[PDB]
């Protein structure tokens, strides 16, 4: 049917946050599974648990803390979600994407979406960072789009375009800068496909997603990106390739959450250095 | 707990009987007008207008580019009823509301449903302003559960497991093609597969390429549910798309799909749509 | 919050009710597909429960599906058989569709055998073929329709279960090698089952999509049960009866239809019973 939040609910939450912190973020960063350590490098950090914040969705997941952290990252005013919400948990997409519109109302102009993802492109290795050039929204094709229902004109248009969702200039700048990281592995770029989960893919399903032209797969991110673009936010995205999706019947290996968290923790230092360089490539407001 | 149709058989019947007792018109053909195609009701003679708000059990709309009215009349001498303004899944309607009027038309005594829409071109040979005959569809929402027949089957309308391989009437499409060839028009009448996606946001480049790889020639957010319900209750079905824009299929382009361009393409093709709908009426069999 | 309406206690109450109303203690659960209800005929010492008798069990009406649970022995192996499954197209949410699978787990079943009728997408399949399910494509699952959606119950399984090993490798190898004993002209087929919601049959363009995706057979069931089975640690074996060849060209005047599907089931019933008999012998014992 429809979004349960009114415009006033988003506004009340934003105003509450603005009156309880001196921080005025330009960039919002959503931290994915095992990527919560990205909040460690924030200076002058102020923490809000989701339970404190009016209208915020309330449950957990292990690997995802449940807190909003305001601070400076490489001198840039940021707000960071440590713990995102997923459709597989039972949330409708208008709950999943609620914070994105809150960030818009806080005065954020840029959303950085991060996630763990399974590698579908065979040239990707575990520990690679893949810039999200584009996505395939499989749930969206069937009806599961966060904009379903009446459009709120105060956020955006009825029929927003998504062909330019992942900012071209930021990706070019992130690629050219990656020279400064001094890494053996080059920065990957490709298409993220969203599937609902929560179960991992079969071999046949992996091959479907490969045939469709997806380079990495996950269960998040796309709804947030749609809502961000709907309200005019610049969007940058990247995936940590935490595992190679099983694509043959001979293998005895199986995708599993423990391996996903481990890959996150092993890459944590490299992710923090990359997000630092990323802040320098973000245009200022106005 | 059980996901089912909220309308009873009696609700459809009450709406049909209400319409039949408030107009002298007895339509054979129902025509659903797509986005920017509402001007197709202008050529109706002896027109009688009902706003959807007047009609019992009818859904109440909310889209700009879609008026919200049922128009009875004669189109090229043929008794028609026309929907100016359809309902979409992206608006929040369940598919049993979206397709409600199709069963009403069946109960009015309509034997043919003409479905029209605006669509994005996926086939690179299509140009803006082309008319594509719908030979077939790909029902992506249907694969996942979003089918208008979900829930208990009403035997009074049709079977539990209706076939869709013959949904778009073969004879009407052949007649439309042969009649077009006789006109000696330079630009050909196109024919292809329509893929339904829910929307309401437009496709990414990667998504466009998915739909191309799947063998779709045009994409939109409607039509397929109506066609399924029509075929379920035995209606003959004819479909066509106005190609209102070419879907963005590369990352170099600065162009973006947008509603304003879609409406504009509709208005620009008005003359060509009227000539096409004229030939179309001639290709529809009379009742027994 | 979109969640399972059953608590752990509901599953447990249903299992305990069944355990206290039959002396049978099944090791293997078998779900009978459309026109495959005759698989319950070879059960010895049979005890029948109608679904209406059983607490918390879903209730309602499809033709070709009886609506009963049958406990008994099949080739000397303790079985429980569903004659009549539930489908998403009927209006049931997937947590109702898959409810019996968790009940079987709590009865002490360690193996689920899933059977179905399916449309042939692979052109080498003929009507009457048995296709071993090596793998599946869960199209509804991609979009959100997964029976595990909502809070995970740790007492059944993990939050993020793997499905790449869903169809037991050893049982498929044993079923293939044994099929020699059946003495059939047609070899045992093996392939990928794609689930679509239905209830309407595929268009030609849709058939070609499913072929391009690498599916060998198509149906409207089975996959949700398999996911819930694997979530709670059950060994899973699956097969499809190819009841019709899906229409893949516009020249054909033939149309898929339920009557032809039921007829194909009844014609293959004897062969299915002999195959399920050999299948029970290839299932490992408990502990
Ligand atoms: N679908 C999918 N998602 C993921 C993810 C991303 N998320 C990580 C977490 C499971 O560990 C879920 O929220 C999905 C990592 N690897 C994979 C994979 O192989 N497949
Ligand atoms: N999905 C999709 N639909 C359309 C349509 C059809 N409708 C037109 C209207 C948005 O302008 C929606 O109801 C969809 C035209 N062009 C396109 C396109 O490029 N994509
Ligand atoms: N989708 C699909 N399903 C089936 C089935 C399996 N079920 C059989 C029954 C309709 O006859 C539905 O429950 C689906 C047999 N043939 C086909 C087919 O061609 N297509």
């Amino acid at each position: 049917m429809e979004n349960g939040y009114t415009y006033e609910d988003y506004k009340n939450t934003a105003e509450w946050l603005l009156s309880h912190t001196k921080h005025r973020p330009q960039v919002a960063i959503i931290c994915g599974s095992g990527l919560g350590g990205l909040t460690d490098k924030l200076t002058q950090a102020q923490i809000f648990d989701y339970s404190e914040i009016p209208n915020f969705p309330r449950s957990t997941v292990p690997g995802h803390a449940g807190r909003l952290v305001f601070g400076f990252l490489n001198g840039r005013a940021c707000v960071m979600m440590q713990g995102r919400f997923h459709m597989y948990e039972g949330y409708p997409l208008w709950k999943v994407t609620f914070p994105v519109r809150v960030f818009h109302l806080l005065g954020v102009d840029t959303l950085v979406v991060t996630n763990a993802a399974g590698g579908l492109n065979p040239k990707f290795e575990v520990g690679d960072i893949m810039l999200i050039r584009d996505h395939i929204n499989l749930p969206g094709f069937s009806g599961q789009n966060p904009l379903r229902g009446p459009n709120d004109e105060r956020f955006g248009d009825r029929y927003p375009a998504m062909s330019d969702a992942y900012d071209r200039t930021m990706r070019q700048r992130a690629l050219s800068t990656w020279k400064q990281m001094g890494e053996q592995r080059e920065l990957q770029e490709g298409t993220y496909v969203m599937v609902a989960g929560p179960s991992f893919e079969t071999v046949a399903e992996c091959r479907v997603l490969q045939k469709l032209g997806a380079d990495a797969v996950g269960m998040s991110t796309v709804p947030e990106v749609i809502v961000a673009r709907h309200c005019g936010l610049r969007v940058f995205g990247f995936s940590l390739i935490t595992n190679k999706v099983i694509m043959d019947y001979e293998s005895l290996e199986k995708a599993n959450h423990e391996e996903v968290l481990a890959a996150g923790k092993q890459a944590a230092q490299k992710l923090e250095q990359f997000v630092s360089i990323l802040m320098a490539s973000i245009p200022l407001p106005d």
